[PDB]
């Protein structure tokens, strides 16, 4: 199916923390305060509900490593960079990794303990936002 | 690409504050009133729009530390001393640090609060000036 250019938005319960998934040139994955060139992602279907996410600007694939820690890799590998896209009741998406048994998330090392301490991960629900300006 | 020898010029709104980024022998980074041997910088491309800045006279690399505070280090480290060079509408350049999420600036500790209080940093727009006398 068609390719999608979007900005993945998430936030904490307070709301004051607006976070757009950003893939940096140095391979780091963090939170951007608003839509930017580093947060513009290319979401491509690889299988049924499975997708690959690539930073348009950094040209790095969103990949999952140890503990579900996210990073941007220049080289794509299905097992670490392909995720099952699922819509949640809140209308946001969760991107799950089969191999790592965890959803993509911008949670910190300390926050990741909540996946088995409460059964969830902070900053793991993402709403694909269309860019505020046409682009392709 | 080729190496560039320049003097980075900036100023305050009053204009009365002419500032050339100076890298001192004692590692301190401050404002020079005019072009001098301490303000002669070597700007070298490391990647696409990424550059390294070294004081010719002090032989110190322009590096960013805590709060974006600038200092001159004898030892180069990409994460703290490499910046993305971007041209602004005023024709001046802003040198951004991916790791520190801030632009190079000669702002004081008190002035740095303006980055999130207004979204900018004083003395962060720099115009690379060619030396007024040939040199290499």
């Amino acid at each position: 199916d068609p390719i999608r250019l979007r900005h993945l938005y998430t936030s904490g319960p307070h709301g004051l923390s607006s976070c757009f998934l950003r893939i940096r040139a140095d391979g780091v994955v963090d939170c951007a305060r608003g839509q930017s060139a580093h947060s513009l992602l290319e979401i491509k279907a690889v299988a049924l509900r499975t997708v690959a996410i690539k930073g348009v600007h950094s040209v790095r694939y969103l990949c999952m490593g140890a503990d579900g820690k996210m990073q941007g890799l220049l080289q794509y590998s299905e097992e670490d960079c392909a995720f099952e896209e699922e819509i949640r009741p809140d209308g946001y998406n969760v991107y799950r990794s089969e191999k790592h048994r965890l959803p993509v998330s911008l949670s910190s090392a300390k926050q990741r303990q909540l996946y088995k301490n409460r059964g969830f991960l902070p900053l793991s629900h993402f709403l694909p936002m269309l860019p505020m300006v046409p682009e392709e």
